[PDB]
């Protein structure tokens, strides 16, 4: 009746678009839907997002407006940027790129370490 | 008709605004999404300032925090330790000391407590 | 029909809350209402607010989320305390340890700024 | 291409520095709302670096309430433009332009700062006083 | 009682105006409409927008509030340059923290980015 949510995006054209959501349990569906187009919401936290380690092999990258993509090398595309996969030995997996256009030798998109697995982060 | 609206940053960093029916329900909605790790607004320079008598039973979900023993306070993938007019401080020290909350002075406020 | 206004506050808990208003002539009522709770809207302008001189003795401090408070007479605004100062045009200022909250000088009196009565 | 049935919303900063957003029925009523609250001294958005840019043929009868300003003659006898507790003086520029600006101070990070420049362009009637 | 979209613009008078949109498939029409008036949405990404290379000869500049002028964007003028990719950039300025607008390079050509018809 008035139990509505609103999510604010930045689009592929850089436009500032807010999308209405019917209720709380439909929020993630909306996030994947517009993330599939390359739209993002909010800023990347300093040092990149932090996710559980057991969520790495099947993480839905559309939750943050990213997609997998292969070169003449398997990469992750996020805002006309490409991130490479790294292994750290607790175990961890980082996704980074070279700095510089350099708002303060590497800047990370996401780090997978520790924590307990969360199902909602996985590809349905 | 007329409502209220509160703006959050979620666990996925998303910018989500939540509708509220009326003023007497703002805190209920704050505790609710605070329990999920959602925050609203910025931490004031020098940390929040609460009355001294509100320390032993402060509802940390009001600011998106949770107690966690390894006894620490988790607020955004950050951990704060307890430290001791008298006063109590919750702090750390990184590179991006920085305090989350200070309890000192003031008269008590029952709305700040765990229901 | 299409006559709503929306005012954005920062609460006592630092939360970011926007309040709906029925129409323009009910805006000040909403400002005093949430102002008494300590909620503020917007930023304090550099050099403090500027009000007419004849509005000093009876200014509604709730219009900016402030309140009178005497310790063993101050103005409380966000866990900060401002002291009263005089100057001799004749101007009254509220200062603390210098950063100012409000300066009262010149101008013609404005009725809506006074405590209702 | 204007849609008759979709609402708009405009965000102001008031005389008390409060953040207030105003609802508008449709696109064709936006200007009416801008003049109304502009006459009270409310502003929307920031002054673009180097000041606003308007067509030259709009200077003699520009509605200053469109940006929350007003004309004001002062004790010394000079005609000024008031915008947010600031006063701007009228200057002319011969090759042709017209400039409204004031001296810069300490509490102002970039010596002059300008409010509006009238130069070139073709006339637009919506900028004029009704 | 339905679910819409909302797009936030900065106008020709610098005002902050948000426009309602009926549904997702009508967003583009709204963008072209107010873009034709010089309204923009969001900020120009550092290093400028990035498009597919095959979208250059018939790009609808109204999608970002620009217009052809034998490119005008925000009272600024940008010149065409070739790379051997196509670059649109202007000189420096004493009022900005070469600065490029759009860069066409690689990628697969996209439907909607073209002037309709």
């Amino acid at each position: 009746p008035f139990t509505m949510l609103h999510i604010e995006f930045i689009t592929d054209l850089g436009a500032k678009v807010t999308v209405d959501v019917e209720s709380a349990d439909k929020l993630l569906d909306v996030q994947r839907q517009y993330g599939r187009l390359g739209w993002t919401s909010g800023e990347v936290p300093v040092g990149g997002y932090q996710f559980p380690l057991e969520n790495e092999p099947d993480f839905d990258w559309s939750l943050i407006g990213a997609r997998k993509w292969t070169n003449p090398e398997e990469m992750i595309l996020h805002r006309g940027h490409a991130y490479r996969r790294r292994e750290l030995e607790p175990a961890a997996v980082k996704y980074s790129r070279g700095a510089k256009t350099d708002p303060e030798e590497y800047v990370t998109l996401a780090i997978f370490r520790g924590g307990k697995r969360q199902e909602r982060y996985a590809v349905p």
